[PDB]
C-alpha cells in the first residue's frame, strides 16, 4: 500500500531493509550529492527513482535533496515522531532541528 | 515545502477572525462542511478543495466526502499551537493513537 501516514510506532514498516549493507547497495547507482553511507545509517534506502528515499522505519519519504544536505537533520525535520530515528539521535536532536527551524521562521516572519 | 510552524505566532494574522475564514468558503461547494473547516482554523484558497489553516500553514487536499475537518487538522499538523489551544493536547494524541491502530491491520 505504502500509505502517506507514516510510522510512529516501533514496528518497521519495511523490515526487510532494517539491516544497514542491504540499505547501501541501493545507493548503487547513486548519481545524487548526498553521502549515500551517512545516508543509510539515517535509515534510508534509495527507491531507484530519481532521488527518492524511503525510511525503512517509517516509511517517510525525500525529494529534492540539495547538495550537501544532511540525512539526519533532514529525517528529523519532516519526521519527528520516527522510532529509529528516535534510538539513534535520542529526543534532544530532534527537538533541536525542530527549534531550529522554529527560529529562522519568526527570525523575520 | 515548506515547514509549518510549530510557533505560537500565526502566519496569516489577516485570517485570524472566524468571519474572514468563512467568507473563503461562500462559494464552496464541497462534501465537506464549510462552516466546520472554519470553525478548525482553515480557508479556502479558491483553486479546488485545497485549503489552508490561518495559524500554522498546513494545507489540505483531495477531501472526501463527511470527513471531519478538525481531525485531518490534528493527523497533519500535531505541532500547530492554534489547534492545541482549541482542543487540548489529548485530542491530538488520540487521532495518533487511532492511526497507530490501523497501521497493525
Ligand atoms: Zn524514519
Ligand atoms: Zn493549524
Amino acid at each position: 500500500s505504502d500509505r502517506n501516514f507514516p510510522n510512529s510506532t516501533n514496528l518497521p514498516r519495511n523490515p526487510s531493509m532494517a539491516d544497514y549493507e542491504a540499505r547501501i547497495f541501493t545507493f548503487g547507482t547513486w548519481i545524487y550529492s548526498v553521502n549515500k553511507e551517512q545516508l543509510a545509517r539515517a535509515g534510508f534506502y534509495a527507491l531507484g527513482e530519481g532521488d527518492k528515499v524511503k525510511c525503512f522505519h517509517c516509511g517517510g519519504g525525500l525529494t529534492d535533496w540539495k547538495p550537501s544536505e544532511d540525512p539526519w537533520e533532514q529525517h528529523a525535520k519532516w519526521y519527528p515522531g520516527c522510532k529509529y530515528l528516535l534510538e539513534q539521535k535520542g529526543q534532544e536532536y530532534i527537538n533541536n532541528i525542530h527549534l531550529t527551524h522554529s527560529l529562522e521562521e519568526c527570525l523575520v516572519r
